[PDB]
């Protein structure tokens, strides 16, 4: 029994976190690729968190599967015409998703991720490619899906190159640019390479979103904000550490990127604390639901929309709410945008 059976919106969610086990099973056989285990159940059970971990524990998991899908054409326009699949499903009718176009090349990219050997897929392949599998999903399943090219923090010299790819493929399918990885590697929004890039976007109007307080201090919220020039704030949990900022934030209207179930399993929400999305909600905070990394999770947007419902007194008023704010905060061109929200309000009829 959902708790919310109504179209969605969802503006964080990673590809690369959003695969099915059989899939990633599929691709291990065929191109004989270690994997940590030899079944979908187990693969699912050792991929899959059911406990919160610290941030190394929680970023470990990729390492295991990332190596089948890395490199492989077939499986990178696969896994995104499946992750619209997958939503559509969910009752999604338009979704942002997510990856480092780095992470899945194993050509004209340094270091090369994973180890792998030289081959023929650059990170330019790789947007093309999403975009082909994505296009694909769109066209059989019926549903809008953009996508995000995220910098890395530890890696901030592939950063002007994430900047010329959103640039490239604008609305075809890359909507945006985000900042992920390790937000706790001291002083990384200050990085020349993510800084610049930032800057870059804010000259050619390529959207932005930023990782930021997920785990990390207020403050790296406010270098998001402020020097990023950031339109939106993966996480922020921890913005309300910050009465100033968190006050300024509402009132400039800042769009809160929440992963409710994704916060416990990283342990960046104390379970013994109210979450800070009840603030968020008391507030009439501008604010989203999302999986985050449902693969790693073991989850579907009804987990979070569950979560919120039966612990933190979420009504359908609420979730209509927010998901109206999600679509106005969505990085769609204005057209396309008030269809959504035009789509949104029969529909909640």
């Amino acid at each position: 029994t959902p708790a919310f059976n109504k179209p969605k919106v969802e503006l964080h969610v990673h590809l690369d976190g959003a695969i099915k086990p059989e899939t990633i099973l599929y691709f291990g056989k065929k191109r004989g690729i270690a994997l940590p285990a030899d079944t979908v159940e187990e693969l699912r059970n050792i991929i899959g968190m059911d406990k919160p971990l610290s941030l190394p524990g929680f970023l470990a998991k990729f390492d295991y599967y990332m190596p089948v899908i890395a490199g492989c054409r077939e499986a990178i326009k696969r896994i995104a015409y499946e992750f619209v699949e997958m939503k559509a499903k969910e009752g999604v009718v338009y979704v942002e998703v997510r990856y480092s176009p780095h992470l899945l090349a194993n050509s004209k990219v340094d270091p090369m991720p994973w180890n792998q050997t030289e081959g023929d897929v650059t990170p330019d392949d790789v947007v093309d490619l999403v975009n082909q599998g994505l296009q694909e999903g769109e066209q059989a399943f019926g549903i809008k899906v953009r996508s995000i090219l995220c910098c890395m923090r530890h890696q901030p010299s592939w950063s002007l190159e994430v900047l010329e790819l959103c640039k490239k493929y604008n609305q075809k399918t890359v909507v945006a640019m985000d900042l992920a990885g390790d937000e706790t590697i001291e002083g990384s929004s200050l990085f020349p390479g993510h800084v610049e890039a930032y800057e870059g976007a804010v000259k050619n109007g390529i959207h932005r979103t930023v990782h930021a307080g997920e785990v990390g201090s207020p403050e790296v919220v406010r270098e998001a904000v402020d020097i990023l020039k950031t339109e939106r704030v993966g996480h922020g949990y921890h913005t309300i550490e910050d009465e100033a900022l968190y006050n300024r934030l509402l009132k400039e209207n800042m769009h809160f990127e929440v992963c409710p179930w994704s916060s416990y399993l990283t342990g960046a929400w104390d379970p013994k604390t109210t979450h800070a999305v009840v603030r968020f909600k008391n507030d009439k905070a501008n604010y989203s639901l999302n999986t985050d990394d449902p693969l790693i999770f073991k989850s579907t947007l009804d987990t979070d929309y569950q979560m919120t419902k039966k612990d933190m007194g979420f009504t359908e008023e609420e979730f209509k709410r927010l998901n109206i704010n999600a679509a106005k905060s969505s990085f769609l061109p204005e057209e396309e945008k008030k269809e959504l929200l035009e789509r949104l309000y029969r529909e909640y009829q």
